[PDB]
């Protein structure tokens, strides 16, 4: 180990189980804002499920971490910069730690599910270093998160609802500018248990529902703005065959001097809303995307609640 760590990659826990320990391996951030990248394959081809996560963040300089699940990661070497990219293919969102927004632990009985044939082969982990300090750019860091790994099948796999709005452009000056996304949902039941919202620096808030006969419940809102952790549902919400999924962003074109588009380009803005849902395991699969707005009709009856700043 680079920083002196005795513990291995693996380390099986008993018969069924085992720990990954996922750390940088001793980088040196030498620029505040940083976005480190690494990959950790499985060391098992069987399905597995991870049911906890444990973070080793250096509190000095860490500001936050992604761990994501995929089967292309953006590059094979020891790190990388982030803003090279994640993974070439789909980067499914596994766990995010925030230091003043601390995570919620997995629900009991629910795992997410990885290898076997339909599963992520390779986490990709992301860690986000804020303001560093003036003469640190010697010093060896090894941040990351210790994943619980278990081969027992769990009766509840997690997954993750992607919702992202690519149509909508922001116009210079404008006050407020809403990005609205809508889809029907049509699987069996997933239950919402958590969210976390990302734009860049426009955002204002960003908010989810589920919309069943035209009554509008609420997923989650937040600020894009604060801490992009995984916020609790409360009270997880159901979503089943015929109801669709809500979300919008509100957005600021205050400040700009051209238009700014909300999505692909990849280019200055986006709106992503990250739904954590876990499904019945025969019935689950590991994530779903939404797109489009299939309802913008819809959105002349929204809550009033998703148009109120959270500043
Ligand atoms: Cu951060
Ligand atoms: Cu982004």
């Amino acid at each position: 180990n680079e920083c002196l760590g005795t513990i291995g990659p693996v380390t099986p826990l008993d018969a069924s189980d085992f720990a990954l320990d996922i750390r940088m391996p001793g980088v040196t951030p030498k620029e505040s804002d940083t976005y480190f990248c690494m990959s950790m394959r499985l060391p098992v081809d069987e399905e597995a499920f991870v049911i906890d996560f444990k973070p080793r963040a250096s509190m000095d300089t860490v500001h936050h971490m992604l761990l994501f699940g995929c089967n292309m990661p953006s590059s094979t070497g020891s790190y990388w910069f982030c803003d090279e990219g994640t993974c070439t293919d789909k980067a499914n969102i596994l766990y995010a730690w925030a230091r003043n927004a601390p995570p919620t632990r997995l629900p009991k009985g629910v795992g997410f599910r990885v290898g076997g044939e339909t599963g992520s082969k390779y986490f990709v982990l992301q860690v986000h270093y804020g303001d560093i300090s003036a003469f640190r750019d010697n010093h060896k860091d090894c941040s990351g998160v210790s994943v619980h790994l278990t081969r027992v099948p769990q009766p509840l796999i997690a997954g993750m609802y992607l919702m992202m709005s690519v149509d909508t452009v922001i116009p210079p000056g404008e006050k407020v500018v809403n990005a609205d996304i809508s889809c029907q949902y049509k699987m069996y039941p997933m239950h919402v248990f958590a969210y976390r919202v990302h734009t860049h620096h426009l955002g204002k808030v960003v908010s989810g529902y589920r919309v069943r006969n035209g009554q509008w419940t609420l997923i989650g809102r937040q600020n894009p703005q604060l801490p992009q952790a995984f916020y609790p549902v409360e009270h997880p919400v159901d979503v089943t065959f015929g109801d669709i999924l809500a979300a919008r962003c509100v957005f600021t074109g205050e400040g700009r001097t051209e238009a700014t588009h909300i999505g692909g380009t990849s280019s200055d803005e986006m709106c992503n809303l990250y739904i954590m849902y876990y499904m019945e395991a025969k019935y689950a699969l590991s994530f779903m995307t939404c797109t489009k707005n299939v309802a913008p009709d819809m959105f002349r009856t929204i809550p009033a609640e998703a148009n109120i700043p959270i500043p």
